[PDB]
């Protein structure tokens, strides 16, 4: 099989960050995951932002087309498919601000029905290859077991809808995964595993503004001389993941393209107050404003680690260089891993400086990337436009 290039791609980025589907470059990318549809309390599944996903009208989109159709970034999700066969779309449900939503629907069986029934419904409506669970994060037992019973009831949902159509394709579930133990260590992996396309391991904010020192947010292994600079490794989290019983080549590694901020600080490993400021959000900085001036950027290759340092601010910030870059590639294809996935697509750069760029060059560029067609066909979509194809 090849490796997959997943990307984030939020619907809050048309707003502020001026961030549209449009500016995509298809080409390399396998995967895109649509960012974020919410959950009621019954399991019904539904779209969290009815203007940026289906009512925005983009240059090309008419006024006075025929029956019922749909715009938005959804239609131009669907305008990239057609360009890049090999390019799919999932519709993801839940991360950080919804995941408080899961627990009551999941804990029964016509909470999970419903989830499964509603998440299909849309699935197949708005033209995706398949869907993407962020549940961050199951907090005991029992919704560590819940979880497992609703991606068995999506699976089911997934098939059946397959089976209704022979000859057309198969669709995906998948699902973003911690990297920190405490985390991953209360769920059921192998049991999981049965009902995952693939696994996009999220190998980022090992280190934030939570803590009490600055450290290294995203480093592959850890460090044997300054063990406090590496309160996390997505290494670690690799190893027990195929120890729990979960396939090499099933398992993304996540990788950020912004950057971790920390004030007041001697220098990575030591204690810091603050955050500063950010591109966006007080503490985060977009990989594309890297660097800052008036920073010098160290690179540690053998822990696949970089960051900047303001020795007049005594200002940190923790993010990946396209060195780093490459290092985590190499750790990608060493391992047979299933390739690369990024949070996201606003913040890269263009060009010889892409971080995305870098690793897929790195995995043997598009020729080794996973060759599996898209779906095109949605006979059962409600929507005119769409399954005629977009025409126009």
């Amino acid at each position: 099989g090849g490796f997959r290039s997943v990307v984030y791609f939020v619907n809050w980025a048309i707003y502020g960050r001026g961030h549209n589907p449009q500016d995509l470059k298809a080409d390399q990318f396998t995967h895109i995951l649509y960012a974020f549809a919410n959950i009621r309390p019954s399991g019904e599944v539904y779209l969290s932002d009815t203007w940026a996903d289906t009512d925005k009208h983009y240059p090309g989109d008419k006024w006075d087309e025929p029956g019922n159709n749909v715009y938005g970034c959804i239609k131009q999700m669907y305008l990239l498919k057609k360009n890049n066969r090999n390019l799919k779309t999932l519709l993801s449900i839940g991360g950080w601000t919804y995941s408080p939503n899961f627990k009551t629907p999941a804990s029964t069986e016509e909470g999970r029905k419903k989830f499964a029934d509603t998440s299909l419904k849309l699935m197949k409506d708005l033209g995706f290859d398949g869907i993407d669970i962020d549940w961050e994060y199951p907090e005991d037992e029992k919704q560590a077991n819940d979880f497992v019973l609703l991606l068995k009831a999506c699976r089911e949902a997934l098939d059946a809808y397959s089976a209704k159509h022979p000859n057309g394709k198969k669709f995906l579930l998948t699902i973003a995964s911690p990297a920190g133990p405490q985390n991953y260590n209360k769920l059921k992996l192998a049991e999981m595993d049965k009902y995952l396309d693939f696994w996009n391991l999220m190998a980022y904010d090992f280190s934030g503004s939570w803590d009490k020192v600055s450290g290294h947010m995203s480093n592959v292994f850890p460090s044997t001389t300054k063990p406090e600079s590496t309160p996390f490794s997505s290494d670690k989290a690799v190893k027990d993941y195929i120890k729990a019983g979960v396939p090499a080549n099933k398992i993304v590694l996540g990788m950020p393209l912004y950057g971790r901020a920390f004030a007041s600080t001697d220098g990575i490993g030591t204690s810091f107050n603050g955050v500063g400021g950010g591109s966006w959000e007080n503490g985060v900085w977009d990989y594309k404003d890297m660097p800052q001036q008036g920073a010098q950027v160290t690179e540690l290759e053998d822990i696949a680690a970089s960051y900047s340092y303001d020795k007049n601010k005594r200002y940190l910030i923790s993010y990946d260089t396209v060195k780093i870059a490459g290092k985590k590639a190499e750790y990608i294809t060493k391992n047979g891993m299933g390739g690369g996935m990024w949070w996201e697509s606003s913040s890269d750069k263009t060009g010889n400086e892409s971080l995305v760029g870098t690793v897929v060059n790195g995995l043997g560029g598009t020729g080794k990337l996973e060759q599996r067609e898209n779906e095109l066909s949605y006979p059962e979509s409600v929507y005119d436009n769409l399954k005629n194809g977009m025409p126009s």
